[PDB]
């Protein structure tokens, strides 16, 4: 059994890995980190299987639960949110906050997105690059899903540029223990206080809604509107930053699809859709233990042991998308649904908002700036450590 999770093949490809376990051993058996056992589960059907089947927990005080590391072992011991329950109390709590999140919701807050995006590319303007480049990341992919996110939940407006540096240090590879541990409480403490605060006087935001519709009640206490908050702001902040970083890196790979987009804006939600796919910078959250045996392909799962189901692998499925490997926004779609943003009950509670922040920067980036380039050699774009996540931690342009 191989250690996993898998390297990436290289700076921007998904673990070499992969292609190989879908063509001979789709369901097999890997080591995790503290030698325990897991199954891998790489073909598309099989990953749907895995987020819909009735059968598996994601409940993680379960005997067998794939931990991937140390500090998922004893983040596992404390009080859950819906992100690690199952039904009934998943949804019991989900549905608390996902009203903010609706296609109707979030077509409701476009003029906002935009007018984030829109801001953001103006500052970058005023700056210039007459010197040389800016980092593309700090200046821009960092603050537009930071600010939005942070927004919704209720922080100030006044705040938020301290509060996204404080975030990004939680992920920074650069970041040691200490300081990640520190800025982790720092936000849990600031979040405390914003739920008191709206708990006095709500205003329109994610957390007034919880403390005037779940907190005043008695259906949660503070303490777990405080942690519904930091989930909200956690589960894909860094996600929202690689994905548009790798969007303007993979448009500079692909200059007659990049000319497609200049020459008609319109076209960056399908080119959302095949970036979500091409490059899925979240690929380990589909985790469960069986509840009771269950067989997966040629395979047996037994009672109480771990599953992890690749969505990334699943996303170049072959046997789904035609010509899986290479990044192509005017393909024939088939009827199976990309999985970048998970599947079942457990999808992305903020796929719709995702997409819709991703699609505002993509048909508003090049028309801001049409002679926006990278301005280093791609070749030497500075990409996450191959062992985490496909992401891009700086991205020099110059416009
Ligand atoms: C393009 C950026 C994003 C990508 C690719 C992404 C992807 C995912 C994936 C693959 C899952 C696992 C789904 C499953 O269990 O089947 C997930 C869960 C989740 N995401 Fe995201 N996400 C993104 C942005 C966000 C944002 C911006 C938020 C917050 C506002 C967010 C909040 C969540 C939450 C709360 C869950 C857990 C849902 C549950 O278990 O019920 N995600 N996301």
């Amino acid at each position: 059994a191989p250690s996993f999770p898998f390297s990436r093949a290289s700076g921007p490809e998904p673990p070499a890995e992969f292609a190989k376990l879908r063509a001979t051993n789709p369901v097999s058996q890997v080591k995790l980190f503290d030698g325990s056992l897991a199954w891998l589960v790489t073909k598309h059907k099989d990953v749907c299987f895995v987020a819909t089947s009735e059968k598996l927990s994601k409940v993680r005080t379960r005997q067998g639960f794939p931990e991937l590391g140390a500090g998922g072992k004893q983040a596992a011991k404390a009080k859950p949110t819906f992100v690690d329950m199952d039904p009934p109390e998943h949804m019991h709590q989900r549905s608390m906050v996902e009203p903010t999140f609706t296609p109707e919701a979030v077509k409701n807050l476009q003029p906002y997105i935009q007018r984030t995006v829109d801001d953001l590319l103006e500052q970058m303007k005023q700056k210039g690059c007459a010197n040389g480049p800016v980092d593309l990341v700090k200046e821009f992919a960092l603050p537009v899903p930071s600010y939005i996110i942070y927004t919704l939940l209720g922080v100030p407006f006044n705040d938020l540029e301290y509060l996204t540096q404080q975030n990004a240090i939680r992920t920074n590879g650069s970041s040691t223990a200490r300081e990640a541990s520190a800025a982790n409480q720092e936000l849990l403490d600031y979040l405390a206080i914003l739920v008191e605060q709206r708990l006095v006087e709500p205003k329109d935001d994610i957390i007034s809604k919880l403390c005037t519709e779940q907190v005043k009640p008695g259906n949660i206490d503070k303490s777990d509107a405080v942690q519904i908050a930091f989930l909200l702001l956690v589960a894909g902040n860094a996600t929202m930053v690689n994905m548009i970083a790798l969007g303007v890196a993979t448009l500079a790979q692909h200059p007659d699809q990049l000319a497609q987009l200049k020459a008609n804006p319109s076209l960056a939600p399908q080119f959302v859709e095949e970036l979500c796919r091409y490059h899925t910078a979240s690929a380990l959250a589909i985790k469960r233990t069986a509840k009771e045996d269950v067989m997966i392909g040629d395979k047996l799962v037994r009672a109480n042991e771990g599953i992890i189901a690749s969505n990334q692998s699943a996303n170049r499925d072959e046997e789904v998308f035609e010509n899986p490997d290479e990044f192509n926004m005017n393909r024939k779609w088939p009827p199976q649904d990309p999985l970048g943003f998970g599947f079942g009950d457990h999808r992305c509670i903020a796929e719709h908002l995702a997409k819709a922040e991703l699609t505002t920067v993509f048909s508003t980036l090049y028309q801001k700036f049409p002679d926006l380039k990278v301005a280093v050699p791609l070749g030497k774009i500075n990409y996450t450590p191959l062992n985490r996540d496909v992401g891009i931690v700086d991205l020099p342009v110059i416009f």
